[PDB]
């Protein structure tokens, strides 16, 4: 039949689809969810065969093992076992478009186990199988004889066995395709994978039995008032002595308990379900949920006989809170959120997309401790372990369908198909039905990137009509159809229009006001975390906080989709799109995480967690004003600290308790502040610090901080002046000046310090230059491609016009002597095919005192291309231990993703002073710094800094970090200005005008001299 | 203007002095000038200015220079923004080119009077036998600044002796969006701190 090649048959002799279950036989257990014997799990070692074909596929397989088979562990995703390639292609589909046809070559994984069952299972009741996971479509065997078939990679395929199993041991036998129809509606963004990659249970349940129930809270006008209502479903025979008893726990204490027989309210001329009973449980006061303050109870759902045997209990955690726009605001219990989310995908860079308990842990851990409260689950329904996990951290969730079909040409040509919304629809009512009990799930999307269909309408009404409790969203179609209750655009800008065809991505703020428009907007996918990436990040917060309907968005993405690899050594390497021969592919577009793979933080995460804080200043005088952005808790687990320090150097610093109720403000008045013993300035930094551990946080957690400059005495003092004199010797090739110990070296034909020492020691590996470029990023590479030149971005642009070959041009060299010094005068062009990019003009003086003064002064071609950078560049001859400046850090930052770093004196072993990015690039720079110092020299000024081991030219030369090779010495880069690093996507040019180094002239001093 | 240093070094083929200077209030050191003049075998002095401005000081109007020249001449000729008077945040509608009006074209006589008459995005300025070259704003006129903030009435003013030039690095925006709270945008305010700029004095 091939059934995996036809839309129409997307499941055989499947079960209905459900809440979790676990068929507890005693309430106790269930109420605490602790583990039920009647719900095993068959995870561990099975057998398990490739094969290139289904055709392939042995006969004998479904009777008996298959001797060359291997054992291997379930769930697994098979290319992480090395039988078959993963592949990473964006948009493009990985197999030839001809729905609803597949590859005839289609990689078929057979899995089977030998397990025992025991006879009191099989004496009565229920004996059903649960594949949560199984990529992409498989059918089912049970010792030997054929029992059903299932597509839809992303939700649970549950099969009654029954009638097939016997006492004893038993034998599966799973086919898995990798290929099928509903890889048509599988075309996420994401490595390319297949097998049975999320838990395979066994679970029974008596013939009569619960086989759904859904659970509903409302409330009255103030949330002091609630009405749980739960309605329960049943199968097997109805008797009169049936019962259904609720019962709602908060912690140990019962709140509220109600039983009723089976027996709905007519619904009909023909009656109501005899089948169904709702049972309603007032509840006063409740404690209402909140991503701020989980608070949970337990429904326990018993089914059992009038004279009081229990037949079996199902539960689940409730929380008790309201989701509703009204007035074009999205409002939980009532007042409107502020959404701090991140999309995440289910990646492992081992395990591939099979997840476990402690990495989701660690995921909402990191998120909570960054101040995000949601996430979304891009592009399907996730492993059921992370929404209890959401539930109880508490984390608002955007549920959203398995269905993506990016790759169609137009995009929505099977969602616009009536032949395709059987399958369509399976995608979003399955979903539903399993996952709509979780209060973590505020509100349910359609699927991703599949066009707007006629398809999408329906489905969207079907949801709206099941579950009035949640809104609806998509954003495909132009982000603002009539399938989706928000405008949820994917990179739409904060104040720049990108006005497409058909669908446009206006600015947001633009977006809200366009005539007849009322809804609130909240980004699905926002600023692209790709490389070194989150330029312009500050610029959508300030947007968010000031518009009231501009209500936040899910950054793109959590975590880099990068997968281990290991070399000829066997060391382990980061690996990304054609790294496993797969193709064509995408590269590195699989990373664009705020984390790595194994979950280190890239530098941007710092930047997302304080642009996310929940606590706003301001300060007047010496007060300091803090305004809480929590809509529900107090403050009662916060404290503030403040600092004051002189270029550095700590001044005073007190702690004051912050008692703020949500939405509140607090007055603090910092006490006098003595006069600083010096010239400089005076900065005051303050932090808040939790001081009690929670289920997400150590105690001293530091969760929002912000700085501000105090009062300045700029130095009026004169130097003491030079116990000698520098002196000059001029010679055909070279002007030397010396001082004491110290000599510099500037070449007269080149026109460059080619040359410094300390004693007999040279400083230097190569001369100090002029540096106009940068290792580009990807934000700076975009789509361009060798093949496949991006004439638009800005590397190529930089390239075409010659930036990167240009050479210096000597225009000036000439020495003079001061009265208490030396002075170098230099001037060179960079021209590039008879045309003149840059003119720089200098003088370097070095005085009696040993130091050298650089000024700089740069001219900028207007109709060149604006350059990466204008600053000098040196490979010092010392590496040291450590880099120690005074400027913004500790961690990275750029001119446009600063503002989470704080001006302090900061102090890192050198190889923090890197980042180490899977597809390398120039990286590591420290903003407005005034003084660094490295080995035995320090260098002063207003510039922003990188240093490291590795040269510009390497970092452009190297696609992956794991090639990279420390040069000898430290390549030292110091820039008077430096252009942004952008990021609102990474296809296009990002960054904007007040970041691009247009101004045509620039100046800049740097002082250089020992320490 | 306190003094904080002035020297003078002979060179190969000029002169260059250097200057520092500190302004101070009541013992508030707002705003540091360093300075060097290079006057070369060609008549030319080049002038390099590097300012610091305490962060805690109300951003400044201007960052400039001023003099009174003896001469008055009948035409101002220039190479920037043009022929009205334009500031930073109201320059848009003026056009670079080089322009040539009657002196008396460069002051705008505001009835109550103050700072006017500013041309921004300047590259070369020539009045009477002076050119100053660099990339500046200024305004030039009969009327001191002094003049102007002590008059309350265009009617009352007087020329003085000779000019008045005002010759900026940067020049702070004028604002309007109302004219009772201040309106002058961030970007048009000099917060900078350091600021630099120069110029070369020559003659014809
Ligand atoms: O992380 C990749 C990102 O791609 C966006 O799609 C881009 C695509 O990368 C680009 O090659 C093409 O020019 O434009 C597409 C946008 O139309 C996806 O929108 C996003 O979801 C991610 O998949
Ligand atoms: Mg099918
Ligand atoms: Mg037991
Ligand atoms: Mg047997
Ligand atoms: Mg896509
Ligand atoms: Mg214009
Ligand atoms: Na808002
Ligand atoms: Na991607
Ligand atoms: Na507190
Ligand atoms: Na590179
Ligand atoms: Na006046």
């Amino acid at each position: 039949r091939r059934d995996w090649e036809n839309p129409g048959v997307t499941q055989l002799n499947r079960l209905a689809a459900h809440p979790p279950f676990a068929s507890w036989r005693n309430s106790e257990e269930a109420r605490t969810d602790r583990p039920s014997q009647q719900l095993r799990s068959l995870n561990g070692e099975w057998r398990f065969a490739w094969f290139p074909a289904p055709e392939a596929v042995p006969e004998s397989w479904l009777e008996c093992d298959l001797p060359e088979a291997d054992t291997v562990v379930v769930p697994s995703n098979w290319q992480m076992h090395g039988y078959d390639a993963p592949i990473y292609t964006n948009v493009t589909y990985p197999i030839t478009v001809n729905p609803p046809f597949v590859p005839t070559e289609n990689p078929t994984g057979c899995y089977s186990l030998t397990f025992n069952v025991d006879e009191s299972w099989l004496q009565e009741g229920q004996t059903r199988i649960i594949f949560d996971g199984v990529n992409s479509a498989f059918h089912l065997w049970c010792n030997g004889r054929w029992v059903g078939y299932g597509q839809d990679s992303r939700l649970p395929s549950e099969f009654d066995l029954s009638a097939f199993l016997r006492a004893g041991e038993n034998r599966l036998a799973v086919m898995v395709l990798r290929w099928s129809d509903g890889s048509y509606l599988e075309d996420q963004d994401m490595w390319r994978m297949s097998g049975i990659f999320r838990d395979v249970s066994l679970l029974h349940k008596p013939t009569t039995q619960i086989s759904d129930f859904h659970v509903a809270t409302r409330f009255n006008d103030d949330f002091s008032r609630a009405v749980l209502e739960a309605e329960v479903q049943m199968c097997g025979e109805l008797r009169d002595y049936l019962r259904v008893t609720v019962s709602l726990w908060q912690g140990e204490t019962q709140v509220a308990s109600g039983t009723a027989p089976f027996g709905g309210e007519i619904i009909d001329e023909r009656g109501g379900y005899a089948d169904r009973v709702t049972l309603r449980l007032n509840v006063e006061n409740p404690k209402l949920w909140s991503a701020e303050i989980p608070n949970l109870y337990r429904a326990v759902v018993e089914l059992h006989t009038a004279d009081g045997t229990l037949i079996e209990a199902e539960a689940c955690d409730v929380g008790f809170r309201e989701v509703r726009i009204e007035n074009g605001l999205l409002l939980l219990n009532g007042k409107p959120l502020l959404i701090r989310g991140v999309n995440r995908h289910e990646h492992h860079p081992l395990h591939g997309q099979v997840m476990d308990e402690q990495t989701m842990v660690q995921d909402i851990l990191l998120m909570k401790q960054n101040n995000f409260n949601a996430v979304r689950c891009s592009h399907y329904p996730n492993h059921p372990l992370w929404y209890t996990l959401c539930d109880r951290y508490g984390l608002y969730v955007v549920d959203e369908a398995n269905i993506e079909t990016h790759g169609m040409v137009p995009m929505n040509r099977l969602t616009d198909d009536p032949r395709w919304l059987p399958a369509m629809s399976e995608r979003v009512t399955r979903m539903v039905q399993r996952d709509r009990n979780h209060p973590s799930v505020i509100i349910w999307s359609l699927g991703n990137e599949s066009g707007h269909g006629a398809n999408h309408d329906a489905l969207y009404r079907w949801i709206k009509s099941v579950d009035p409790s949640r809104p609806v969203q998509y954003e495909g179609g132009g982000a603002d159809t009539t399938a989706t209750d928000i405008i949820c655009p994917m990179y739409a800008r904060v104040d720049e229009d990108q006005p497409f065809p058909a669908v446009p991505k206006w600015s947001i703020k633009k977006w809200l006001s366009l005539p007849g428009e009322t809804r609130p907007l909240i980004l699905c996918q926002y600023a692209h975390a790709m490389g070194n990436s989150l330029g312009g990040f500050a610029k959508y917060w300030q947007a968010f906080r000031q518009y009231p309907r501009l209500q936040g968005g899910f950054v793109w993405d959590w975590v880099d989709q990068s997968l281990i690899k290991y070399d000829e050594n066997g060391n382990p390497w980061s690996a990304y799109g054609g790294d496993f021969g797969d193709t064509p592919n995408d590269r590195q577009f699989c990373m664009n995480g705020l984390v790595f793979a194994d979950r280190t933080p890239h530098p941007a995460l710092t930047e997302a967690k304080h642009q996310q804080q929940f606590f706003q200043f301001r300060l007047s005088g010496q007060t300091i004003e803090v305004t809480s952005e929590y809509l529900f808790r107090h403050s009662d687990n916060e404290l503030l600290h403040w600092m004051v320090a002189l270029d550095g150097k700590p001044l005073a610093s007190g702690e004051v308790p912050l008692d703020v109720a949500p939405q509140g403000k607090q007055l603090i008045e910092l006490p006098e502040l003595p006069q600083p013993e010096s010239a400089g300035q005076l900065w005051l930094t303050v932090r808040v610090v939790q001081p009690n551990a929670t289920a997400w946080s150590e105690a001293g957690h530091i969760s929002a901080w912000q700085q501000w400059r105090l009062a300045e005495n700029l130095s009026v003092t004169l130097p003491a002046a030079s116990h000698a004199i520098p002196h000059l010797t001029t010679s055909e090739m070279d002007f030397c000046i010396e001082l004491g110990n110290k000599r510099w070296q500037f070449n007269r034909q080149s026109g460059f310090l080619s040359q410094m020492w300390i004693g007999d020691k040279k400083q230097l590996l190569t001369p100090l230059r002029d540096q106009f470029t940068r290792a580009p990023l990807d934000n700076d590479i975009g789509v361009s491609e060798a093949t496949r030149i991006d004439p638009n971005a800005w590397v190529e642009r930089w390239k075409a016009a010659g930036h990167y070959q240009a050479e210096a041009a000597l225009l000036q060299c000439t020495a003079d002597t001061l009265a208490d010094a030396v002075l170098i005068t230099t001037a060179h062009a960079w021209q590039h095919q008879g045309k003149t990019l840059f003119i720089s003009r200098k003088t370097y003086r070095i005085d009696g005192s040993g130091q050298m003064a650089i000024t700089v002064d740069v001219e900028v071609a207007s109709d060149t291309p604006h350059p990466a950078r204008i600053g000098l560049n040196c490979q010092l001859a010392q590496v040291a231990e450590r880099v120690n400046w005074l400027g913004l850090g500790p961690q990275e930052n750029y001119p446009d993703r600063l503002t989470a770093a704080c001006f302090d004196r900061w102090d890192l072993p050198l190889s923090d002073m890197y980042t180490p990015y899977v597809f390398p690039s120039e990286n590591g720079l420290r903003c407005g710094t005034r003084e660094l110092n490295y080995g035995p020299h320090q260098w002063r000024g207003d510039f922003q800094f990188n240093i490291s081991r590795y040269s510009q030219q390497q970092l452009m030369e190297t696609s992956h970090r794991h090639l990279l090779h420390a040069e000898e010495g430290t390549w030292l880069n110091i820039d008077g200005f430096h252009m942004g690093i952008g990021g609102d996507d990474s296809w296009s040019p990002s960054v904007s005008a007040e970041f691009q180094l247009s101004a045509g002239r620039y100046h800049y001093q740097l002082v250089w001299c020992q320490k």
